[PDB]
Protein backbone atom coordinates (compact mmCIF):
# COMPACT_ATOMS: atom_id res chain seq x y z
CA UNK A 1 0.00 0.00 0.00
CA UNK A 2 1.03 3.38 -1.06
CA UNK A 3 -0.53 6.72 -0.39
CA UNK A 4 0.52 9.46 -2.54
CA UNK A 5 -0.93 12.99 -4.21
CA UNK A 6 -4.82 13.14 -4.03
CA UNK A 7 -5.47 9.92 -1.50
CA UNK A 8 -2.47 10.95 0.41
CA UNK A 9 -4.01 14.84 1.22
CA UNK A 10 -7.72 13.03 2.13
CA UNK A 11 -5.88 10.42 4.38
CA UNK A 12 -3.87 13.26 5.88
CA UNK A 13 -7.40 15.19 6.19
CA UNK A 14 -9.43 12.16 7.45
CA UNK A 15 -6.46 12.28 10.36
CA UNK A 16 -6.68 15.85 11.40
CA UNK A 17 -10.54 15.90 11.93
CA UNK A 18 -10.08 12.68 14.02
CA UNK A 19 -7.28 14.50 16.00
CA UNK A 20 -9.71 17.70 16.48
CA UNK A 21 -12.90 15.01 17.40
CA UNK A 22 -10.88 13.12 20.12
CA UNK A 23 -8.79 15.52 21.52
CA UNK A 24 -5.69 12.36 20.87
CA UNK A 25 -2.08 13.59 20.48
CA UNK A 26 -1.16 11.43 17.77
CA UNK A 27 -2.74 9.80 14.55
CA UNK A 28 -1.52 7.55 12.35
CA UNK A 29 -2.54 5.22 9.00
CA UNK A 30 -0.01 2.43 9.09
CA UNK A 31 0.32 -0.79 6.52
CA UNK A 32 0.40 -3.98 8.64
CA UNK A 33 3.70 -4.29 7.92
CA UNK A 34 4.41 -1.12 10.20
CA UNK A 35 5.20 1.51 7.22
CA UNK A 36 3.92 4.73 8.19
CA UNK A 37 1.38 5.72 4.96
CA UNK A 38 0.30 9.28 6.81
CA UNK A 39 0.78 10.49 10.52
CA UNK A 40 -0.96 14.04 11.76
CA UNK A 41 0.21 15.74 15.71
CA UNK A 42 -2.10 17.50 17.28
CA UNK A 43 -0.66 21.12 17.87
CA UNK A 44 -0.68 21.15 21.89
CA UNK A 45 0.94 18.23 22.22
CA UNK A 46 4.89 17.48 22.35
CA UNK A 47 6.93 16.02 20.16
CA UNK A 48 5.80 12.17 19.79
CA UNK A 49 7.59 9.15 19.71
CA UNK A 50 9.69 8.04 17.22
CA UNK A 51 6.63 7.27 14.74
CA UNK A 52 8.41 4.34 12.80
CA UNK A 53 9.36 2.76 15.97
CA UNK A 54 5.50 3.06 17.15
CA UNK A 55 4.13 1.82 13.97
CA UNK A 56 6.28 -1.41 13.93
CA UNK A 57 5.52 -2.26 17.68
CA UNK A 58 2.20 -2.07 16.62
CA UNK A 59 1.88 -3.89 13.60
CA UNK A 60 3.75 -6.82 15.61
CA UNK A 61 1.19 -6.48 18.66
CA UNK A 62 -1.57 -6.94 15.50
CA UNK A 63 -0.02 -10.13 13.57
CA UNK A 64 0.63 -11.78 17.59
CA UNK A 65 -2.77 -11.16 19.16
CA UNK A 66 -4.36 -12.97 15.64
CA UNK A 67 -3.40 -16.53 17.83
CA UNK A 68 -5.76 -15.56 20.47
CA UNK A 69 -8.58 -13.67 18.41
CA UNK A 70 -8.56 -17.46 16.69
CA UNK A 71 -8.87 -19.33 19.60
CA UNK A 72 -11.83 -17.13 20.55
CA UNK A 73 -13.23 -18.12 16.84
CA UNK A 74 -11.84 -14.84 15.30
CA UNK A 75 -9.50 -14.62 12.17
CA UNK A 76 -7.85 -11.78 14.30
CA UNK A 77 -9.40 -8.46 16.59
CA UNK A 78 -11.01 -5.74 14.75
CA UNK A 79 -9.91 -3.32 17.48
CA UNK A 80 -7.60 -2.91 20.81
CA UNK A 81 -7.40 -0.46 23.18
CA UNK A 82 -4.03 -0.60 25.12
CA UNK A 83 -4.55 2.02 28.51
CA UNK A 84 -1.57 3.09 30.43
CA UNK A 85 -1.79 5.16 33.81
CA UNK A 86 -1.65 7.96 31.66
CA UNK A 87 -1.17 7.35 27.78
CA UNK A 88 -3.48 4.71 26.12
CA UNK A 89 -3.65 3.85 22.33
CA UNK A 90 -6.44 2.56 20.38
CA UNK A 91 -5.99 0.70 17.41
CA UNK A 92 -8.77 -0.70 14.49
CA UNK A 93 -8.46 -1.40 10.92
CA UNK A 94 -8.43 0.48 8.04
CA UNK A 95 -9.64 -2.40 5.65
CA UNK A 96 -8.38 -5.26 5.14
CA UNK A 97 -3.98 -3.80 4.90
CA UNK A 98 -3.88 -1.05 6.60
CA UNK A 99 -4.17 0.25 10.62
CA UNK A 100 -5.23 3.40 12.30
CA UNK A 101 -3.47 4.47 14.95
CA UNK A 102 -4.21 6.97 17.94
CA UNK A 103 -2.40 7.83 20.59
CA UNK A 104 -3.99 9.77 23.45
CA UNK A 105 -3.46 10.62 26.80
CA UNK A 106 -6.59 11.31 29.46
CA UNK A 107 -7.58 14.52 27.87
CA UNK A 108 -8.84 12.84 25.18
CA UNK A 109 -12.21 10.94 26.59
CA UNK A 110 -12.50 7.30 25.47
CA UNK A 111 -15.77 7.21 24.14
CA UNK A 112 -14.69 10.11 21.67
CA UNK A 113 -11.27 8.74 21.00
CA UNK A 114 -13.27 5.35 19.86
CA UNK A 115 -16.60 7.04 18.09
CA UNK A 116 -14.10 9.15 15.81
CA UNK A 117 -11.84 6.69 15.32
CA UNK A 118 -14.23 4.39 14.02
CA UNK A 119 -15.87 6.97 12.02
CA UNK A 120 -12.25 7.68 10.97
CA UNK A 121 -11.06 3.90 9.94
CA UNK A 122 -14.05 3.46 8.20
CA UNK A 123 -13.29 6.43 5.56
CA UNK A 124 -9.60 5.38 5.73
CA UNK A 125 -10.61 1.95 4.31
CA UNK A 126 -12.68 3.92 0.81
CA UNK A 127 -9.49 5.70 0.73
CA UNK A 128 -7.23 2.71 0.89
CA UNK A 129 -9.77 0.58 -1.64
CA UNK A 130 -9.64 3.16 -3.79
CA UNK A 131 -5.89 3.78 -3.96
CA UNK A 132 -5.44 0.24 -4.02
CA UNK A 133 -8.00 -0.42 -7.19
CA UNK B 1 8.81 -23.41 38.18
CA UNK B 2 5.78 -23.35 40.02
CA UNK B 3 2.75 -20.34 39.73
CA UNK B 4 3.99 -16.47 41.14
CA UNK B 5 1.00 -17.03 43.62
CA UNK B 6 -1.13 -19.69 44.36
CA UNK B 7 -4.45 -19.53 45.89
CA UNK B 8 -5.96 -22.20 48.95
CA UNK B 9 -8.50 -22.03 51.41
CA UNK B 10 -10.10 -18.29 52.35
CA UNK B 11 -8.27 -16.21 49.48
CA UNK B 12 -9.07 -18.44 47.32
CA UNK B 13 -13.16 -19.38 48.19
CA UNK B 14 -13.04 -15.23 48.36
CA UNK B 15 -11.48 -14.77 44.93
CA UNK B 16 -13.95 -17.74 43.37
CA UNK B 17 -16.79 -15.54 44.87
CA UNK B 18 -15.06 -12.28 43.02
CA UNK B 19 -15.53 -14.37 40.22
CA UNK B 20 -18.83 -15.65 39.98
CA UNK B 21 -20.00 -12.09 41.24
CA UNK B 22 -17.97 -10.45 37.61
CA UNK B 23 -19.85 -13.15 35.89
CA UNK B 24 -23.81 -12.08 37.23
CA UNK B 25 -22.94 -8.11 36.70
CA UNK B 26 -21.33 -8.46 33.31
CA UNK B 27 -23.30 -11.06 31.46
CA UNK B 28 -19.79 -12.18 30.20
CA UNK B 29 -18.45 -15.88 29.51
CA UNK B 30 -15.45 -16.98 31.17
CA UNK B 31 -13.74 -15.21 34.30
CA UNK B 32 -10.29 -16.06 35.17
CA UNK B 33 -7.17 -14.84 37.52
CA UNK B 34 -4.26 -16.20 35.96
CA UNK B 35 -0.21 -15.25 36.61
CA UNK B 36 2.38 -13.74 34.19
CA UNK B 37 3.66 -16.85 33.42
CA UNK B 38 0.27 -18.16 32.36
CA UNK B 39 -0.92 -20.45 34.79
CA UNK B 40 -4.38 -20.66 35.69
CA UNK B 41 -5.04 -19.56 39.59
CA UNK B 42 -8.67 -19.15 39.57
CA UNK B 43 -11.23 -19.94 37.05
CA UNK B 44 -15.22 -19.48 36.98
CA UNK B 45 -17.26 -19.68 33.81
CA UNK B 46 -20.96 -18.50 33.66
CA UNK B 47 -23.50 -21.80 33.97
CA UNK B 48 -25.47 -20.68 30.55
CA UNK B 49 -21.99 -20.62 28.24
CA UNK B 50 -20.99 -23.35 26.34
CA UNK B 51 -17.88 -25.31 26.77
CA UNK B 52 -15.13 -22.86 26.90
CA UNK B 53 -11.86 -22.93 24.72
CA UNK B 54 -8.93 -24.59 26.86
CA UNK B 55 -8.52 -22.39 29.44
CA UNK B 56 -4.46 -22.81 29.84
CA UNK B 57 -4.08 -21.76 26.75
CA UNK B 58 -6.51 -18.87 27.01
CA UNK B 59 -4.09 -18.01 29.92
CA UNK B 60 -0.75 -18.65 28.34
CA UNK B 61 -1.86 -16.63 24.93
CA UNK B 62 -2.49 -13.76 27.46
CA UNK B 63 0.57 -13.92 28.93
CA UNK B 64 2.32 -14.01 26.07
CA UNK B 65 1.09 -10.55 24.73
CA UNK B 66 1.23 -9.22 28.28
CA UNK B 67 5.00 -9.67 28.26
CA UNK B 68 5.19 -8.68 24.30
CA UNK B 69 3.40 -4.80 24.79
CA UNK B 70 5.92 -3.67 27.38
CA UNK B 71 8.12 -2.77 24.33
CA UNK B 72 5.05 -0.73 22.83
CA UNK B 73 4.20 0.59 26.70
CA UNK B 74 7.65 1.54 27.35
CA UNK B 75 8.35 3.92 24.09
CA UNK B 76 5.12 5.54 25.18
CA UNK B 77 6.32 6.38 28.67
CA UNK B 78 4.81 3.51 30.76
CA UNK B 79 6.18 0.61 32.49
CA UNK B 80 3.63 -1.41 31.06
CA UNK B 81 -0.37 -1.32 30.00
CA UNK B 82 -2.31 -1.23 32.91
CA UNK B 83 -5.80 -2.53 31.41
CA UNK B 84 -6.60 -3.51 27.54
CA UNK B 85 -9.26 -4.66 25.48
CA UNK B 86 -9.45 -6.81 22.19
CA UNK B 87 -12.50 -6.85 20.51
CA UNK B 88 -13.48 -8.61 17.49
CA UNK B 89 -16.58 -9.30 15.68
CA UNK B 90 -18.59 -11.08 18.05
CA UNK B 91 -16.09 -12.09 21.28
CA UNK B 92 -14.17 -9.67 22.81
CA UNK B 93 -10.96 -9.42 25.90
CA UNK B 94 -10.84 -7.50 29.11
CA UNK B 95 -7.28 -7.61 30.47
CA UNK B 96 -6.75 -5.79 33.85
CA UNK B 97 -3.67 -6.36 36.22
CA UNK B 98 -4.65 -7.95 39.36
CA UNK B 99 -1.83 -6.01 41.83
CA UNK B 100 2.24 -7.18 40.51
CA UNK B 101 1.71 -10.59 39.25
CA UNK B 102 -1.73 -11.51 38.35
CA UNK B 103 -3.88 -10.64 35.70
CA UNK B 104 -7.72 -10.68 35.25
CA UNK B 105 -9.42 -11.82 32.47
CA UNK B 106 -12.96 -11.56 31.00
CA UNK B 107 -14.03 -13.45 27.65
CA UNK B 108 -17.15 -12.09 26.88
CA UNK B 109 -19.82 -12.00 23.59
CA UNK B 110 -21.98 -9.22 22.82
CA UNK B 111 -24.26 -10.03 24.72
CA UNK B 112 -21.92 -8.50 27.69
CA UNK B 113 -22.34 -4.59 27.56
CA UNK B 114 -19.12 -3.71 27.65
CA UNK B 115 -19.33 -0.63 29.68
CA UNK B 116 -20.48 -3.08 32.27
CA UNK B 117 -17.32 -5.15 31.76
CA UNK B 118 -15.22 -2.38 32.17
CA UNK B 119 -16.81 -1.60 35.44
CA UNK B 120 -17.48 -4.40 36.97
CA UNK B 121 -14.07 -6.27 35.38
CA UNK B 122 -12.26 -2.98 36.91
CA UNK B 123 -13.94 -3.56 40.63
CA UNK B 124 -13.10 -7.24 40.04
CA UNK B 125 -9.45 -6.45 39.63
CA UNK B 126 -8.87 -4.25 42.60
CA UNK B 127 -10.93 -7.42 44.84
CA UNK B 128 -8.36 -9.62 43.31
CA UNK B 129 -5.22 -7.50 43.78
CA UNK B 130 -6.17 -7.47 47.84
CA UNK B 131 -6.41 -10.79 47.74
CA UNK B 132 -3.23 -11.37 45.99
CA UNK B 133 -1.03 -9.34 47.46
CA UNK B 134 -1.74 -11.09 50.93
MG1 LIG C 1 -12.98 -1.66 12.89
MG1 LIG D 1 -6.11 -1.92 36.52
Amino acid sequence: LVLYGAPYERAVEVLEETLRETGARYALLIDRKGFVLAHKEALWAPKPPPLDTLATLVASNAAATQALAKLLGEARFQEEVHQGERMGLYVDEAGEHALLVLVFDETAPLGKVKLHGKRAAEALARIAEEALA
